[PDB]
């Protein structure tokens, strides 16, 4: 999916990580793909070249990468949906959750029925040039009944208070047991 830096120069950033066997979350710049373990927090950076209007929001949503599966809503597999690992905020069917934010909104589109999690857009902290949001994926890419080995993309959109699109940028994701190993291979 095409990126849209838009009027505010919106784009994502990821900390530099290696491919060590014990790494729990590692991003690959050449593949623009995030490799992470189940339920492990992944810090994603939000960069802008100009401050967005007040009341702006940041939405995260997963879609299947391959054309033939793109219309299918991405959800947790039945097994994980019933494992009772809820934090009291996120519905059990949602794949993506946010951690460390007091204002997450777990939404379900009234027309497409796709899931997403939204948090307020907040400026970078003192002496910082990016904002960090911590995301976690509650299902493995291999989960049958779920993503079933189908690659997904995580679309991050910057929206105004009215829900209008301001910016967009995405990355592929693979939720596996050994992020370090899989990254080097795919690379
Ligand atoms: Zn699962």
């Amino acid at each position: 999916q095409k990126t849209y830096q838009g009027n505010y120069g919106f784009h994502l950033g990821f900390l530099q990580s290696g491919t060590a066997k014990s790494v729990m979350c590692t991003y690959s710049p050449p593949l623009n793909k995030l490799f992470c373990q189940l339920a492990k927090t992944c810090p994603v950076q939000l960069w802008v070249s100009a401050t967005p209007p007040a009341g702006s929001r940041v939405r995260a949503m997963a879609i299947y990468k391959k054309s033939q599966h793109m219309t299918e809503v991405v959800r947790r597999c039945p097994h994980h949906e019933r494992c009772s690992d809820g934090d009291g905020l996120a519905p059990p069917q949602h794949l993506i959750r946010v951690e460390g934010n007091l204002y997450p909104e777990y939404l379900e589109d009234r027309q497409t029925f796709r899931h997403s999690v939204v948090v307020p857009y907040e400026p970078p902290e003192a002496g910082s040039e990016y904002t960090t949001i911590h995301y976690k994926y509650m299902c493995n890419s291999s989960c049958m009944g779920g993503m079933n080995r189908r690659p997904i993309l995580t679309i991050i959109t910057l929206e105004d208070s009215s829900g209008n699109l301001l910016g967009r940028d995405s990355f592929e994701v693979r939720v596996c047991a050994c992020p370090g190993r899989d990254r080097r291979t795919e690379e």
